[PDB]
């Protein structure tokens, strides 16, 4: 089982300048409680992006893509292949957006944070995949958070 986890504006924005443009604590739980004790999969620019107080992400097996044959860094395992990322039978892909369209048809289950923040596309972000009707999802309630933001979660799959 290959399943995708992300965070998204309404709007599809997952990413831009290198940063996840909103704060969601509550979301970062729900993160950790389907990534918990897991391999996860996630791009070279996405490992950067860990604090590094949490790089490697604890209690998870941290793949990371990269092309660069020679990268390598502390609890990662530096990969140069998506068939090298997917080897256990339950992968979470954690991002970003260029992983996301590479593992999107291996995946059979999305895990999804919709975020009821005002944030149109810009060129150059990153942006969720977009789910086609091989898809059946369930859509949660709406929450709201701590700071104000609502926000609720998809659980997608398909057979
Ligand atoms: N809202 C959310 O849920 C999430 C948001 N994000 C956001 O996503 C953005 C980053 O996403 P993105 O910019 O798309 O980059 P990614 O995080 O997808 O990492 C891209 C890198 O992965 C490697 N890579 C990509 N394709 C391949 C391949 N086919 N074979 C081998 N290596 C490959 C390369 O590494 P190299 O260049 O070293 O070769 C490439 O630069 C950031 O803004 C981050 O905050 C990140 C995760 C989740
Ligand atoms: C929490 C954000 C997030 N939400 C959802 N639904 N899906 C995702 N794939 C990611 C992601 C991501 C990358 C990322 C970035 C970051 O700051 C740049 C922090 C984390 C992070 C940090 C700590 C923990 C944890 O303590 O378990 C989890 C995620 C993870
Ligand atoms: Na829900």
């Amino acid at each position: 089982m290959v399943g995708l986890i992300w965070a998204q504006a309404t709007s599809g924005v997952i990413g831009r300048g290198g940063d996840i443009p909103w704060r969601l604590p509550e979301d970062q739980a729900h993160f950790r409680e389907i990534t918990m004790g897991h391999t996860i999969v996630m791009g070279r620019r996405t490992w950067d992006s860990l604090p590094a107080k949490v790089r490697p992400l604890p209690g998870r097996r941290n793949v990371v893509l990269s092309r660069q044959a020679d990268f390598m860094a502390s609890g990662a395992e530096v990969v140069g292949s998506l068939e090298e990322a997917l080897t256990s039978p339950e992968t979470w892909v954690i991002g970003g957006g260029q992983v996301y369209a590479l593992a999107l048809p291996y995946a059979t289950r999305c895990e999804v944070t919709e975020v009821d923040i005002g944030l149109p596309r810009e060129a150059g972000d990153a942006l969720a995949p977009v789910l086609d009707e091989t898809w059946r999802g369930e859509t949660g309630e709406w929450r709201f958070s701590r700071s104000g933001l609502r926000y609720r979660l998809y659980s997608y799959h398909r057979s």
